[PDB]
């Protein structure tokens, strides 16, 4: 069926073979569920292990890092001896380090799944359908239910499926659709036909979505759509349709990947040019095709080196302690490289209904009489705390709380509004809230007199349960409810006869509806001749309220103390109700609106402070999204929002200038269909700005997945935590700021770490070529590398991590898309510092060997040419040829090495704060950190067997000494960079420290 909304009821019931009053018959119910099938969405469920670390090894560094393992392998294999245990040490470690990163990563995974299946209720879908079976209705599952099925729903059940309707069994048919439209207000229903074809979801006002629930009334309609082909169906299939790309985190680490690759094969083409013809010799050859195997042996392992191997781990364990920091805040975070996402955020578009106001309908202002003076009065005016349906808010006359014992205007309005509406407040005990039975503007008045103590009931020892319909019980136990004259849309109100155990009519309904009928006044509790000056001011402070910066849905409370008894009143007929209550004695009325989280209007300025717009896009209608854009803080109280509140047509009729400038600075969209927010988004997205989308419905489902970062609340449908990266488990808003400042801190903290290592690499590096030009003997061994690179700089480069993030973080604009981890002036300030690991390691080794006391004094052509001391005596005269194997300039390299590591970790702190007004113990982690790096690099030496493994033998104090020499002044070269970086002694306590070493060092 195409367009049901536009048939009549005969010719849809005819359509389908149906009849209304008997039903479907079993042989129609297998014809049809044999073509369309079962009545639920295709679930899409999280890939296995598999395939999930197929995605785990999609980053350029981890493809980097394994391919530099199978390169080194391959290299390890030329070598005939397969007994070679020392040589496959290497990308052993490698595959070890890439399968915890790739494990880390899935635990994470699948971690977040498992904690947002915890946000969802366990509840069974139910429908009742009449077929041809029994006469009676029958209750059966939804799954069941095919296109044709005669459905029968009434008050507080979910809409199974598409039905078109029938018929209207209650004078009224009310229905929330906040789920798929978004709209805070229940939309009367009816049978007659939308001549509209392509019209949206909420022109439709005779069909029922799926998903949604009846809020009042009941009726009998016709299935017209089920799975897929529901609404809520089609808005999935779109969400699965829309495209996935990659986070900016993951954007950068690939042009940092790239980066590095280009790096890696520039060293090694390098070195096989400055080397190639150097072959011709006939040593171990005698080819020229051949003399381009061993250099390029020796060049492609001196590339691999130069690569880091812990930067993916670290990488993952920056992320992950991001991610639990996180959700210790109630923020369940799927992927690991989505928690900087919200650092580097732009614009924050947000849904109204659910996501920035409750969707819970809320009583915050009334009014009654206090006094009158003639042709004129007074209004007692009391505003009531509280945005939820929770009864625990306050009432506060002007701005002190206040007792409403003492006013009997206010027990009055309070016995109205708890005996003329039919809805009411329970608790669930599954989730720990409480929630409203009926229409929400009912709900409202049952939490507005439990709020509202007018009898002074004490509430304390009842318990949750009891406390949600307490006084209301009360009000009802005083004065028994009689018949109640149903609401007219003529007549707009309704009436509720009671007698106590004289009677009186408590009527409800429109403010100048209401009033027009009421003749009397109600001050305290004297009945009080109503004057054309008393109508006008109460009128005018109903469109104060009506309007305006509040804009409340008003309602008028008045009653009725001399009716006609039952037995003169007559029910056939609805126009009788209007004339039944001709005279009637104003009491008061109230003020009630679908009102904002308490942590929005703070949050919307923080994230302004931030750099960070927020859009408001919704499905409500303009008036209502303005007027929660004012409350909130997006637009002021008196600003003129002509050209930046927009709607779906007004944005559509714009052209592509004016949509330019609209999402440039628009901050409110409203009436926007599910597609519309997508649209919105790929716009925003299209002016090279991340974007983030927060949400709860299905309608945001198509927009939480096209943004870079999908925020859905914990209360929303689950195809928006589907689509989302992100899920407030407790509806706090405010953490999305707090969000904000951990991927500000976490991606800071992570360049630290990304040149920490790189540069050291760098430095081993220049430390091996340089040996290679110089033709000294061999200072550093990869097996004694390797453990640098991973001990000796995965615990500083972790516990640089723990930097304590800047003063003016959350205070300055979001960082530019477009600019690389690494810069220029930062490639070339690593440069520098490898150079100084490059010429001091080298140096210290050459040290011992020409002016150590211990070591032999041989000059620089022996030291250079120790490949002829093999020889006996051709220039060599006394000098050992076993000596140029010892272990004591190695370890003399090694320990200039690691010392200069943890000095450039030491001030590697900052980037570009000096070391003197930013001293190292800020950051507790990384002195302990240093402190356990140099404490096992001291166990390599002194232990038994370690020592024997690296060729490395333990020292004394003067070679401790000039090791110290030689590593210090890296602290002055990075002090001298930091300078001119900034340009172009804070911590008295740390240079009263360190001046000892530095005398005692340089004495
Ligand atoms: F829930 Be939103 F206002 F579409
Ligand atoms: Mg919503």
């Amino acid at each position: 069926m195409e367009n049901a909304h536009t048939k009549t009821v005969e010719e849809v019931l005819g359509h389908f073979g149906v009849n209304e009053s008997t039903g479907l018959s079993l042989e129609q119910v297998k014809k049809l569920k044999e073509r369309w099938g079962s009545n639920e969405l295709p679930a899409e469920e999280g890939k296995t292990l598999l395939e999930l670390v197929i995605e785990q090894f999609e980053d350029l560094l981890v493809r980097i890092l394994l391919l530099a393992a199978c390169i080194s392998f391959v290299l390890a294999w030329f070598e005939e001896g397969e007994e070679t245990i020392t040589a496959f040490v290497e990308p052993f470690v490698i595959l070890l380090i890439l399968v915890a990163n790739a494990i880390v990563g899935v635990w994470q995974e699948r971690n977040a799944e498992n904690a947002i299946e915890a946000l969802k209720e366990y509840e069974p879908e139910m429908g009742k359908v009449y077929r041809q079976d029994r006469k009676s209705v029958q209750r059966i599952k939804a799954k069941d239910i095919v296109p044709g099925d005669i459905v029968e729903i009434a008050v507080g059940d979910k809409v199974p499926a598409d039905i078109r309707l029938t018929s209207i069994k209650s004078t009224t048919l009310r229905v929330d659709q906040s789920i798929l439209t978004g709209e805070s207000v229940s939309v009367i229903k009816h049978t007659d036909p939308v001549p509209d074809p392509r019209a949206v979801n909420q022109d439709k006002k005779n069909m029922l979505f799926s998903g949604t629930n009846i809020a009042a009334g009941k009726a009998m309609g016709v299935v017209v759509a089920t799975g897929v082909n529901t609404e809520i169906g089609k808005i999935r299939d779109e969400m699965v349709a829309t495209e996935q790309e990659r986070t900016p985190l993951q954007q950068k680490l690939d042009e940092f990947g790239e980066q590095l690759s280009k790096v890696i094969s520039l060293i090694c083409i390098a070195v096989w040019i400055i080397n190639i013809g150097h072959f011709n010799d006939p040593v171990h050859g005698g080819s020229w095709i051949r003399g381009a195997i061993y250099y390029f042996k020796i060049a492609v392992a001196l590339a691999v080196a130069a690569i880091p191997e812990g930067l993916p781990a670290v990488i993952t364990t920056c992320l992950a302690l991001g991610t639990r920091r996180m959700a210790k805040k109630n923020a369940i975070v799927r992927s690991l490289p989505s928690v900087e996402t919200l650092g580097c955020t732009s614009v924050i578009c947000s849904d109204k209904t659910g996501t920035l106001t409750t969707n819970q309908m809320s009583v915050c202002r009334m009014f009654i009489l206090d006094r009158v003076e003639g042709d004129t009065c007074s209004l007692n005016e009391f505003t009531i705390t509280g945005s939820t349906y929770a009864p625990i808010g306050e009432v506060h006359k002007d701005d002190k709380p206040v007792n409403c014992h003492q006013y009997d205007g206010l027990v009055e309005l309070a016995t109205i509004c708890a005996l003329c509406n039919d809805s009411a407040l329970d608790y669930n005990e599954a989730k720990g809230v409480y929630e409203k039975v009926g229409e929400a503007t009912e709900t409202a008045l049952t939490c507005l007199v439990e709020k509202m103590n007018v009898f002074d009931t004490e509430l304390k020892g009842l318990s949750k349960i009891e406390r949600a319909n307490a006084c209301n019980s009360v009000i009802k136990q005083l004065m028994k409810k009689e018949f109640t004259l149903e609401f007219s849309r003529d007549r707009k109100s309704m009436s509720v006869y009671c007698t106590p155990n004289m009677s009186k009519m408590f009527v409800k309904g429109a403010p100048e509806g209401v009033i027009d009928r009421c003749t009397h006044i109600r001050v305290g509790s004297t009945k009080v001749p109503m004057t054309s000056g008393v109508k006008q001011k109460i009128m005018s402070v109903i469109r104060e309220w009506g309007s305006g910066s509040d804009t409340l849905r008003c309602l008028a409370l008045a009653t009725h103390d001399n009716p006609l008894r039952r037995e003169e009143m007559h029910l056939e007929d609805s126009a009788n109700f209007i004339k039944y209550e001709t005279n009637l004695t104003f009491v008061g009325c109230v003020g009630m609106l679908d009102p904002p989280r308490i942590e929005v209007a703070s949050s919307v300025k923080l994230c302004r402070q931030a750099g960070i717009r927020v859009i408001m896009i919704t499905g409500d209608n303009k008036g209502t999204a303005v007027a929660i854009c004012r409350r909130i803080g997006i637009f002021g109280q008196d600003e003129d929002v002509t050209s930046k509140a927009f709607t779906g047509r007004e944005f559509d009729e714009l052209n592509p200038s004016a949509q330019r400038d609209a999402c440039l600075n628009a901050r409110c969209f409203a009436r926007v269909e599910p597609s519309h927010k997508s649209k919105i988004v790929e716009f925003l997205q299209s002016f090279d700005e991340i974007t983030a989308m927060t949400g709860d419905g299905v309608n945001d489902a198509p927009a939480l997945k096209k943004a870079e970062i999908g925020i859905a609340m914990g209360s929303g449908t689950a195809v928006a935590k589907t689509a989302s990266e992100m899920v407030l488990a407790d509806d706090n808003f405010s953490t999305i700021v707090a969000a904000v400042e951990e991927g500000r801190a976490i991606y800071n903290n992570m360049k630290q770490f990304i040149r920490y290592l790189i540069s050291s690499n760098v430095g081993e590096v220049v430390c091996i070529f340089l040996t290679a030009a110089l033709g000294f003997p061999e200072a550093l061994i990869p097996v004694q590398l390797l453990w640098v690179n991973l001990v000796t700089d995965g615990l500083p480069a972790t516990a640089l991590g723990f930097n304590p993030p800047d003063l003016d973080i959350m205070n300055k604009p979001p960082r530019n898309p477009k600019e690389p981890l690494i810069s220029g002036w930062l490639f070339f300030r690593y440069l520098a510092i490898g150079c100084y690991v490059g010429a001091a390691t080298v140096g210290a080794a050459a040290w011992w060997f020409i002016a150590a006391d211990g070591g032999p004094r041989v000059s620089f052509y022996q030291l250079s040419h120790f490949l002829q001391c093999k020889e006996d005596n051709p220039d060599f005269e006394g000098v050992d040829c076993a000596i140029f194997e010892s272990p004591y300039p190695m370890t003399m390299a090694l320990s200039v090495l690691v010392t200069i590591e943890m000095c450039n970790a030491l001030n590697s702190l900052s980037e570009n704060q000096s070391l003197l007004r930013m001293p190292p113990w800020e950051n507790i982690w990384l002195v302990g950190s240093i402190c356990l790096s140099m404490s096992l690099h001291f166990l390599i030496l002194y232990v038994e067997p370690l020592p024997l493994i690296f060729q490395i033998t333990p020292l004394n104090v003067t070679q401790w000494l000039m090791v110290l020499k030689i590593s210090l002044p890296v602290i002055l070269m990075d002090e001298t960079l930091k300078f001119v970086a900034r340009n172009y002694g804070i911590s008295w306590p740390f240079v009263l420290l360190i001046m000892p070493l530095v005398i005692w060092v340089y004495s």
